[PDB]
């Protein structure tokens, strides 16, 4: 894993490394001794580490390491800087100007190789480090969104947004479940929107689908307790089911959702002429009894509300308790 | 674990001097606190509690060897990967080679300037850190990774594999024959196409139930995969007792000849049923079409028409045949 490059004038120096990182496997090594290509070469071999020579001719070390720090390539490869004449003066400023070792002139091959090797992991750690985080960042981000679109597809109606038949239908059997031991009020309402099969072979069916994301955007707008849940069982059928809530309360947001539905004054012709899209809602609430009672019962109570109100004039709310 | 930047740096010196005078350089830097020890019965136990990112540890101290103290701390887990720095006093190069070799990772002539101590302490501590992130991060990720697989593998068995065959399913098939055709118009290449219906299948699953429905399907399931051998070829279940086969540059010639093997070799399965007759054999009925994309308007849809065409005809003049594509 470990690709040295040492750059210093003296040829003999160049050979007391080399030959002391030669029984030593997994570990390259590389002599420079033009200071004009050191840089070049580093952006070639890709080093691990550099042992760059503070004193050669034409050009110091410093300036070598100001080069290396120049570029992406190698801004990154750590250096150990190698001294001859030990100046506490020069070696103070090497480490300011970013040198990561200081070595007078090549000590015991054991320590040579131990220094070289721990920059060379270190150097790569960073490396890998970064290159994991943004993986990572990556794959988290894609299967949030994987996620999110099964879901969706899965307890969703797709024009709507809205929750599907099932998914709601599970969510009412186990609200009733609940309110059973909790001996508490459930309110479920049905919500049929008025003359839609009329409308929709009328205006097409990009013009009923526009209008029933509408009506759907009104009908979530009309509950907001985190337990409540509104669903589009199909075609122009909707339903709302809201734990914990009386006959009076469930009443209003049925009327709130009606009046709200119709204030959206999306034109039709069939109630007459002039007219404009409404809704007939089915309003039901009980507090589930023993025996055999399922949550089936409530849901057979708003319908017949829903049929009253459809009976009765339409554009307009039904309600039952039984 | 650690966070970027967060330095805690153990020193462990006899000599409490040593220590205020580095409990001050590094007082002038909050990105980084201070931890002094002077027993190193303790060194250890202290590291393995305040989690440094580098220790600064004394060579020579009464009552402990020091060599030894510091394999001490590659033999505990949570100290093992920590880099250390040993303090030497007035210099010893001897001990020096022995201290790396001993898991030392750098030599500091007791106390430099605050300057390359702090380059050093900061050094190694990113070192240890980002050793440390690496691992968190790595682990996470194959983690990720492994949910995503996970359910890629299901999705691809949804959505272009059948089940209980475990041959290409219809939506599969179409998107292959349709890039199929459309490679065949610009290569200008024959394009084939067979059809094969099981026949009378209906009348054998409510005679013999479905377990014996289902494992006759896998049986001309695989006399189907094995009618045709090239890379590019696919064989499909393409509806309950129905199937396909599209090759790709293969002739009317070569299609019908594969046609043939399929209805022979599945014929020789000799799958007993009542239908038509008693002591009669599951037999299919196949239908080929083959053409040359020619341009215009004209998709991979006219092909599946005419192998349809032709199967309706073979069902129709007796079954158990091959029925080919009338050319006008
Ligand atoms: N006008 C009106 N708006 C309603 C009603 N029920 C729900 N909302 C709306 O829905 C939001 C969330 O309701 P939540 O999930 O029950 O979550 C609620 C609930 O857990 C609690 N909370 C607030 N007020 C009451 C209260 O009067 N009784 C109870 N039991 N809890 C309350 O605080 C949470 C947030 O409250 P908000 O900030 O007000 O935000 C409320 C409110 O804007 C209602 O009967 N009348
Ligand atoms: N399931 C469900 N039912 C709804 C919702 N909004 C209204 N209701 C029903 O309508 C009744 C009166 O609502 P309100 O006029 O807003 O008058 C409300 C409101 O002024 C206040 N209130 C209760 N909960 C909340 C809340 O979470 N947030 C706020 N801001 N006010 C609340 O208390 C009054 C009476 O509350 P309740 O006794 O619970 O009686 C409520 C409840 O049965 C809803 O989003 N979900
Ligand atoms: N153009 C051309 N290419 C040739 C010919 N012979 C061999 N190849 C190439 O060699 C691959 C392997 O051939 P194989 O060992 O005979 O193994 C073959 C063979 O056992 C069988 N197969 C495919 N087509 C025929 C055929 O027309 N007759 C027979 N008897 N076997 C076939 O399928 C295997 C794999 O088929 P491929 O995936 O297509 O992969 C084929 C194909 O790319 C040839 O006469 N003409
Ligand atoms: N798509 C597809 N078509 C098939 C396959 N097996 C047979 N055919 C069709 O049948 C024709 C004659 O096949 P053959 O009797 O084995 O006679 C073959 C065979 O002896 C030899 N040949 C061609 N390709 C291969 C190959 O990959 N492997 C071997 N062993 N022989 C091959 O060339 C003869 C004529 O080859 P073709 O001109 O291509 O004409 C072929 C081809 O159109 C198959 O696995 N896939
Ligand atoms: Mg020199
Ligand atoms: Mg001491």
């Amino acid at each position: 894993a470990v690709m040295v490059l040492l750059v210093d004038d003296q040829a003999m120096i160049g050979e007391a490394v080399r030959r002391s990182l030669a029984s030593e496997a997994g570990i390259d090594f590389h002599f420079c001794s033009d200071p004009q290509q050191a840089v070049a070469v580093a952006n070639q071999i890709k080093p691990t580490v550099i042992l760059q020579d503070l004193v050669m001719p034409g050009v110091d070390g410093l300036t070598l390491l100001a080069a290396y720090r120049g570029n992406p390539a190698t801004r990154d490869i750590p250096i150990i800087v190698l001294s001859t004449k030990e100046e506490p003066t020069v070696k103070s400023a090497a480490f300011a100007a970013g040198a990561n070792d200081y070595l007078v002139k090549l000590p015991d091959a054991i320590e040579l190789v131990a220094r070289i090797r721990y920059h060379s992991r270190s150097y790569i750690a960073l490396q890998q480090r970064d290159e994991a985080y943004r993986a990572l960042r990556e794959s988290q981000q894609q299967l949030l969104e994987t996620n999110l679109v099964l879901q969706r597809l899965m307890n969703s109606d797709g024009l709507t947004g809205l929750s599907n038949r099932r998914h709601f239908d599970e969510y009412l059997e186990m609200e009733w479940r609940r309110s059973l031991r909790e001996q508490s009020q459930l309110s479920l309402l049905m919500i049929d929107v008025d003359y839609f099969k009329s409308y929709n072979d009328t205006f097409g069916h990009v013009a009923g689908d526009e209008a029933l994301r509408q009506v759907a955007g009104a009908i979530r707008e009309g509950c907001s307790r985190s337990s409540d849940l509104a669903a589009r069982y199909g075609g122009e059928e909707f339903a709302m089911v809201l734990p914990g809530t009386s006959p009076g309360g469930a009443r209003l947001l049925a009327e709130k959702v009606r009046r709200t539905v119709e204030s959206l004054q999306i034109s039709h012709d069939q109630p007459r002429p002039g007219s404009h899209l409404t809704v007939s809602i089915g309003v039901s609430t009980l507090v589930p009894g023993g025996g055999g009672q399922t949550f089936r019962v409530l849901i057979e109570m708003a319908d017949q509300a829903l049929y009253q109100a459809k009976n009765n004039g339409r554009n307009q709310v039904g309600l039952m308790e039984q």
